[PDB]
This record gives C-alpha cells, sequence and structure tokens, in this order.
C-alpha cells in the first residue's frame, strides 16, 4: 500500500526530494509487479530490490555500482508528462550512489 503505481517526476533535481518514475528516489518504491517507467526508472527498480534483498543495506556495493553501470546507459523514449530532464537527472541520482559507494568503502 506504501508505494507507488504512478510515474512521477517531481523535485527533478534536488535529491533528498528528487521523485521520478515509480521507483527513483529516497524510500520510494514501485507496488509490487509494477512496470517501470523508463529506462533509468528500471535502473532504480533492480536497484531497489537489490537493497531490499542485502537486508535493506543501502551501501551495498554490488548494489551501486550496478545502479551506475545502468544509469551510464540508459536511453530512449520516457514516460508522458515527465517534468524532468532525463539525463540530468540521471547525473543527479548518480552523484547521490557515488555518495553512497564512498560511504560504504569507508565503512567496510
Ligand atoms: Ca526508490
Amino acid at each position: 500500500q506504501a508505494c507507488s503505481r504512478t510515474c512521477e517526476s517531481q523535485f527533478c533535481t534536488i535529491a533528498p526530494l528528487l521523485r521520478y518514475g515509480k521507483y527513483c528516489g529516497i524510500l520510494y518504491s514501485g507496488c509490487p509487479g509494477e512496470r517501470p517507467c523508463d529506462a533509468l526508472d528500471a535502473c532504480c527498480m533492480v536497484h531497489d530490490h537489490c537493497v531490499d534483498t542485502h537486508n535493506d543495506d543501502y551501501l551495498n556495493t554490488m548494489c551501486n555500482e550496478n545502479l551506475l553501470s545502468c544509469i551510464d546507459r540508459v536511453s530512449g523514449a520516457t514516460f508522458p508528462g515527465n517534468k524532468c530532464n532525463v539525463g540530468q537527472t540521471a547525473s543527479v541520482i548518480r552523484g547521490v550512489i557515488e555518495t553512497a559507494v564512498f560511504a560504504g568503502k569507508i565503512l567496510h
């Protein structure tokens, strides 16, 4: 219930408040079985489930580095009504994940 079935495009350039697609955003995720909204959204869906299936470790290196690889290869159409620039938003996301990767190496 506490999940998204709609493709959002909100606070595109503000990482703490960003909500993009059904999956991209902090503590913001699509409901079970929900199709991602575009290529960027699909990267975020995989990442979200990866963290979920690794004891909620948002600093997991696999999860995080896999998202970076995925982000760098994002292309194609986006969903209707998208207020965000896809490339600019992927960059915003990438910065957050870079920070998480660095945080993980500090702690581990
Ligand atoms: Ca999310």
